[PDB]
């Protein structure tokens, strides 16, 4: 009755974790900068029709 773990999930793991840091920590750091009215920017670029706009 012996175990082991195969490796079609390891992969998934390791880029688990990995996103899970970089998302978090970019993350953290932009919601320091986010924290002013994110509506200033939503009406500059519907001004400037680029994505989603026209």
């Amino acid at each position: 009755g012996s175990c082991k773990i195969p490796s079609i999930a390891t992969g998934m793991v390791g880029a688990l974790l990995l996103l899970l840091v970089v998302a978090l920590g970019i993350g953290l750091f932009m919601r320091r900068r986010h924290i002013v009215r994110k509506r200033t920017l939503r009406r500059l670029l519907q001004e400037r029709e680029l994505v989603e706009g026209g």
